[PDB]
């Protein structure tokens, strides 16, 4: 079997390893820069199609044991009344549910499955990819550990699933644009609720100043007791905030005093936003960034997957869901083609056009909303 190396043991890398194993493709090894894989991050949404992929991978039970099968999305106005609502998951006509889950819990589920099926030697932590070369009919990787010691590795295929600050992507597209700021500043976290609607309904709201709120339960364990762990995201035009940090970080702590002022005049009645924010278990800050669409992803025996390939704003079905589906397609492409390079190109041309359309459309919608909100839903206070 061909030797496959995946840079990054995040949602995309781990799910990809599982998809390759499912297809009976090669001997897989993952290199993770972090010293240890931790259940970091807050809530995310896995779309039904991505949930179906995970279920076919045998993770159905695991997901049902920790995630919430969100069945409705309610858009409420500044008086707290429902303006629009729609079903989600199975009730919306999908074969599988949409799962709202803690990203960390998802990573642990994937990690557990990888160690179980691939072996406990399969994931090498504390090793960050630093240099890459395609030579001698293989890809030669230069990594470095926490002590600064060099580690050389070789593979027949290199999958760049190294996220937002992908080293593999930088290698393939050295003259690429730095991250593109979407013009929105994000704060997110989780807050425990004695009760939150039926424990499986997502809430969305925004004011005339284009400050947005999205809240939804993500813990099946909490629900087991009639309680709910409510994930929340506040989105405000960056023009109102100024610069948060020097670089985008998925695990950067935020401050209540930075976000609360934008929602301090809100009074949704039945739903207390001051309570939601004030009682948070944690607050994380992040600039809504993405990357310009690329004309091509890979080269030779190297390809990209997940955020390393198509970083998107963290909303809707962007992110995890797309990374998961990339993995399934990559494994299928490698199983269908005898030549490694051709397999990678087929995978890319099957997923890149899709990704690029989402990126461009997301940008246009955000731009349109900003333009509309800028010309002369009022927070009740
Ligand atoms: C700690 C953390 C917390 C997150 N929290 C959220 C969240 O709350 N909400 C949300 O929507 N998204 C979050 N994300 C991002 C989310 O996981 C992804 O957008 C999506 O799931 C697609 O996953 P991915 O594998 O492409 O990227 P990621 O999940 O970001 O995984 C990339 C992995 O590659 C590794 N890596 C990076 N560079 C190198 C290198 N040079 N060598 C080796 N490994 C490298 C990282 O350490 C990481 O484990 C978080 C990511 C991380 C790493």
């Amino acid at each position: 079997p061909i030797d496959i190396l995946i840079a990054g043991a995040g949602i995309g890398g781990l799910s990809c390893a599982l998809a390759l194993h499912q297809a009976g493709i090669g001997k897989v090894t993952l290199l993770e820069s972090s010293s240890e894989i931790r259940p970091l991050g807050v809530g995310i949404n896995i779309q039904p199609a991505a949930v179906e992929a995970l279920a076919e991978l045998g993770l159905g039970p695991a997901l049902a044991a920790t995630a919430i099968p969100t069945h409705e999305l309610r858009y409420i106005d500044q008086s707290g009344a429902t303006v629009w609502s729609e079903p989600r998951g199975v009730e919306a006509g999908n074969a599988y549910p949409q799962y709202s889950i803690h990203r960390g819990e998802l990573q642990m589920i994937l990690l557990a499955a990888v160690r179980e099926r691939l072996g406990q030697q399969a994931v090498r932590t504390g090793l960050g990819v630093e240099r890459i070369e395609e030579r001698d009919g293989r890809v030669l990787i230069g990594a470095r550990d926490g002590h600064g010691k060099p580690q050389a590795l070789g593979a027949d295929v290199l999958v760049g699933a190294d996220g937002i600050h992908s080293a593999v992507r930088a290698h393939l597209h050295p003259d690429q644009r730095p991250l593109s700021h979407g013009g929105i500043t994000m704060w997110r976290g989780v807050t425990e609720f004695d009760r939150f609607l039926d424990g499986k309904t997502m809430i969305v709201a925004n004011d005339e100043h284009w400050s947005r709120l999205v809240a939804y339960p993500i813990s099946a364990r909490h629900a087991a007791e009639g309680k709910s762990l409510v994930n929340w995201v506040c989105m405000v035009p960056s023009a109102a905030v100024g610069q948060l940090d020097n670089e985008a970080d998925w695990n950067r702590d935020g401050r209540l005093e930075d976000v609360l002022p934008f929602f301090a005049d809100w009074d949704l009645g039945w739903f207390d936003i001051r309570d939601l924010l004030t009682r948070n278990q944690l607050i994380l800050q992040y600039p809504m960034v993405d990357r310009d669409p690329l004309p091509h992803w890979g080269r030779g025996r190297i390809t990209l997957l997940g955020d390393a390939a198509h970083l998107m704003y963290p909303m809707g079905a962007n992110g995890a869901s797309q990374a998961i589906l990339d993995g399934i397609e990559l494994a299928a492409a490698l199983a269908r083609n005898a030549d490694v390079a051709a397999a990678l190109r087929e995978y890319e041309e099957a997923r890149r056009p899709t990704a690029n359309k989402i990126i461009l459309a997301n940008r246009e919608r955000e731009k349109e909303e900003w333009a509309a909100a800028s010309r002369p839903e009022r927070p009740r206070l």
